């Protein structure tokens, strides 16, 4: 029957596809994630393009969205909110750590309000799977910095207010492959302006990996 996405954070029922490279993500409250996809596919393709899985289509309540884990063999995850939340401020300030793979042995703590030095802590703890090589794991870093350096650079003209959005940052064990996407859109609104503080949550992360990335 059904396989159950190891999921690392949030609260949407998320299965396997019944095909490779496929997940299905129930939209729970209403179809705005649907809404918003299409809209930003019609005005913004480039955005969708380069920063989002790909939507293949709807099945019913499902939406049927690229597996971002799949071509890993040990797949790394860390869920960060950059978007709004519904009525709390961040936990780590400009950004929330939602969750991360291993994080329970690191007695994580989503509800926790984090100083920098824990928020800092709490990456480093994410990056520990990629071993002792610096090297490798320094490229890892610099990878995700130039994607989110470009994609806070696009979000200076796309006029949407991105409550609730998450960066998905995935890398393999052996460090040989990452990435880091946008996902969720369930709250996503039409403004007439840039969403200041979404842009302010990924330079940010932009600061605190570039450190890491210097740091001996
Ligand atoms: N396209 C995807 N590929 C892989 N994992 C995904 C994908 N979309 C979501 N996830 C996983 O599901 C979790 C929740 O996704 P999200 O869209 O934020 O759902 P929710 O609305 O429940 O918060 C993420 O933390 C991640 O682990
Ligand atoms: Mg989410
Ligand atoms: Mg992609």
């Amino acid at each position: 029957s059904i396989r159950i996405f190891p999921r690392i954070a949030g609260r949407s029922y998320i299965i396997y596809g019944q095909t490779s490279g496929i997940i299905c993500k129930r939209m729970e409250k209403s179809d705005n994630e649907f809404v918003i996809y299409n809209y930003i596919s019609e005005h913004y393709d480039k955005f969708l393009k380069k920063y989002v899985p790909k939507l293949y289509g709807k099945n019913n309540d499902m939406l049927l969205l690229e597996d971002l884990t799949y071509n890993y063999n040990n797949p790394n995850v860390m869920d960060v909110k950059i978007g709004a939340r519904k009525r709390k401020s961040h936990t780590s300030g400009f950004f929330s750590i939602r969750g991360y793979t291993n994080s329970h042995d690191y007695k994580f703590d989503p509800d926790e309000y984090l100083t920098s030095e824990s928020t800092i802590n709490h990456i480093k703890n994410f990056m520990e799977a990629g071993g002792e090589n610096r090297d490798k794991t320094k490229q890892v870093l610099l990878k995700w910095i130039m994607k989110l350096s470009e994609l806070a650079n696009d979000l200076f003209e796309i006029n949407l207010k991105f409550d609730g959005v998450s960066l998905i940052f995935i890398y393999d064990d052996d460090c040989s492959k990452c990435d880091v996407n946008v996902v969720d859109f369930s709250r996503v609104k039409l403004i007439d302006t840039n969403d200041q503080m979404t842009i302010s949550a990924v330079t940010n992360l932009i600061k605190i990996l570039s450190e890491l990335a210097d740091n001996p």
